[PDB]
């Protein structure tokens, strides 16, 4: 997981089409809110070729990665979701913070030099991270590198969410089961700039200029609540 690139297969048209749709939009590609997109590529697979997207690896050259995946939206199903998955989708949405906050914990990795990374399962979302207060604490734990709280990194993450909110108010796209990914290298300085905050996983993105999506995603609602939590974390790290 330590190369320049992520070569992600195109298992459906939606992620590929979204990247192609915004590829000349400076609001998407010049703001640093999504991974850098290199293009769609065909690579040999089976009897023919398989379509891939090539994007930057956000953790390139990270020494001790810290990773936090936050799933955004008031629901994680869309009009194309298979019926066999629907009961589980409805339960997890309602018993996590998804329906209430539009954002929920979806996994964490912390490397504190303890000879093995500490993995926090995404299934913690319906039991241990099922409240706003518990979600705030786990994000605080993400900013804990094992020795201190990296309070200086928080303003970057709020700034990233601000740019995300600005583009999503235009409501040109609906996104389901997408995430905002928090990463940083604990060995970094503010000048090394080895930290990042990006939207990812657009496999269920709808292009509203080309198709209808009746249900709402609650994506802007989730982004605002996540920004509010980080602002609370900023105010609470002042006592350090
Ligand atoms: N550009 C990136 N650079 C580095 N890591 C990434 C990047 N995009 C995603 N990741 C990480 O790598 C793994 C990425 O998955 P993706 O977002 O690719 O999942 P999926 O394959 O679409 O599966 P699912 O829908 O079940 O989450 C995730 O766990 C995410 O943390
Ligand atoms: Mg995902
Ligand atoms: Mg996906």
């Amino acid at each position: 997981p330590d190369g320049q690139y992520l070569l992600k297969p195109c298992l459906s048209h939606r992620e590929r089409d979204f990247y192609l749709h915004i590829k000349d939009d400076k609001e998407w590609t010049g703001t640093g809110i999504i991974p850098k997109f290199y293009g769609v590529e065909l690579h040999e697979f089976g009897f023919g070729e398989l379509e891939f997207i090539r994007v930057e690896n956000l953790m390139y050259k990270y020494k001790r990665p810290f990773v936090l995946d936050l799933k955004i939206g008031t629901q994680t199903w869309d009009p194309e979701t298979a019926s066999s998955k629907m009961k589980k989708r409805l339960v997890v949405d309602s018993t996590s913070t998804t329906t209430s906050l539009g954002v929920r914990f979806s996994g964490m990795e912390r490397n504190i030099g303890e000879e093995k990374p500490i993995l926090y399962s995404r299934y913690l979302c319906t039991h241990e991270v099922n409240t706003r207060d518990s979600l705030k604490e786990y994000i605080k734990l993400f900013f804990n590198d094992g020795k201190k709280y990296r309070k200086e990194l928080v303003p970057y993450f709020i700034s990233q969410l601000d740019k995300m909110i600005e583009v999503m108010k235009k409501r040109e796209y609906k996104m389901f089961s997408s995430s905002v990914l928090f990463v940083y290298d604990s060995t970094t300085t503010l000048e090394d700039k080895k930290y990042n905050c990006k939207m990812i996983d657009f496999a269920h993105n709808w292009i509203l200029s080309e198709e209808e999506c009746t249900v709402e995603d609650g994506f802007l609602f989730g982004l605002n609540n996540l920004k509010s939590i980080l602002e609370d974390i900023e105010n609470e790290f002042k006592s350090l």
